[PDB]
């Protein structure tokens, strides 16, 4: 089975977080929800409190992972952007040609860590200016954008599409289709 | 401000749970995530662990609420269906002409507690047979169904629509529209 690392910081967007975790687990991916700050519960942007599976400190010793996922939430993404551990994980994932997936404000952590420059990317509309500072990416308004191993998406409303794109990349089109049907998507 | 009670049981569908909580909080609704079994963390269907705001035992003493929300998840809905506390809360909400909102397998708890008989309802497709046992409701395949004070919806993929229908019912069309735009919905 393929493995996913989802990095969960205070202020993460809980919808951004939970939809990909749940959909990936439906696809038979082994998902580790790793707390940036440790194994304690994390207070998300809209006050949902999620207990991580592990600390990031521990989960990073159990890699490598087939995908590293960066949820959104403006203040969660800020925390991701400021973390040396996140920098190291992303650099190592990029160097081994592993998938990196980020949604909403999450892609701005790619900018902070100098990951995937030159890629076509999307973000939440309100995160475009931050992402584009310095012109290091080319912007897209597609709901999901994938340029090689950099997969990005826009917001809570695009999170199913994002999650299913991760599933397709790791486990193929047929598994994505199978997982999609019972979700009752429009 | 309007107030929402979201009843969280082991085996609840975490997407079903978190999307309505988050969207309602975006709408300025005061949401209480109440643990059916107590204030301890709840293991959802796809293993996301959510810490409730309160036990149901405590939250039911702080009502009444403008909406009672029943998430899905087949095994969460079973727990809701088996709870005397849930029966009492729903009966009292129905008697005071308060909104009751249920998604996915969640509406089957309405059947268990004899709530809203004669209403037009939807469920997840796989929950239709259970919901329809005895012919006490009329079935719909609409993504969101509202018949007076019984609001139902189908699955994770309809959870934004469900949540925005709750917002519209409590806080009006304009607030729902305002909350919807930043979600990046299709």
């Amino acid at each position: 089975s393929k493995r996913a690392l989802v990095i969960l910081a205070k202020g993460a967007e809980e919808m951004d977080t939970v939809i990909p975790v749940d959909v990936m687990r439906r696809a038979g991916i082994k998902v580790t929800v790793a707390g940036l700050a440790g194994k304690d519960p994390v207070q998300c942007s809209r006050d949902v409190v999620i207990c991580p599976d592990a600390s990031l400190e521990d989960a990073k010793k159990e890699g490598p992972y087939d995908v590293v996922v960066l949820p959104g939430g403006n203040l969660g993404a800020q925390n991701l952007s400021e973390s040396a551990a996140v920098k190291e994980i992303l650099k190592e994932q990029e160097n081994r040609k592993g998938l990196i997936a980020a949604i909403c404000a999450g892609p701005t952590a790619l900018l902070a860590h100098e990951i995937g420059f030159g890629s076509k990317v999307t973000t939440h509309p309100l995160a475009k200016d931050k992402m584009m500072n310095g012109g290091h990416y080319t912007y897209s308004e597609n709901r999901v954008e994938k340029d090689g191993l950099i997969l990005t998406s826009r917001g809570p409303g695009t999170s199913f599409e994002f999650a299913l794109a991760i599933v397709e990349a790791l486990n193929g089109k047929e598994v994505a289709a199978q997982v999609k049907a019972p979700l009752v998507l429009k």
